RNA sequence: CGCCACUUCAUGGAAAUAAAUCACUCACGAAUGUCUU
């Protein structure tokens, strides 16, 4: 397999600042950086270091020598653009 | 429920690398090989 497809659901309203466009939704410069530290984690058994050593040792990591990244490509996309803005704030008020 | 903001604004790596460096053609052709006293 080439693909991997994942359809996301949302539980709480992320606070995004980028709202002004229409197709403003979850960013992946944020979940890429996250989700490699993750499943390096993951496949060292809790251990960063030996999850780096097989990430190198099956040629998954994109620089082999400074850098947690794996070499895939993430993309987040809306299919309905129709979303529900929230103002949060910690004062009530009418 | 009231009141109220501060902080952060680029670093590290790559800075040229290989291929072709002259090729083909012409490399002398024609006249004179003695002439006039």
């Amino acid at each position: 397999m080439n693909q991997l497809t994942a359809i996301l659901k949302q539980h709480t309203p992320m606070i995004h600042f980028q709202h002004n466009e229409s197709g403003a939704t979850l960013r992946a410069s944020e979940v890429k950086p996250l989700l490699d530290k993750f499943i390096l984690t993951k496949l060292g058994n809790g251990d960063i270091r030996e999850g780096r050593l097989y990430a190198k040792k099956n040629n998954w990591l994109i620089d082999n020598e400074k850098n947690y990244a794996l070499n895939y490509k993430l993309s987040i996309s809306l299919q309905k653009k129709s979303r529900l803005e929230y103002l949060i704030t910690s004062s009530t008020f009418p």
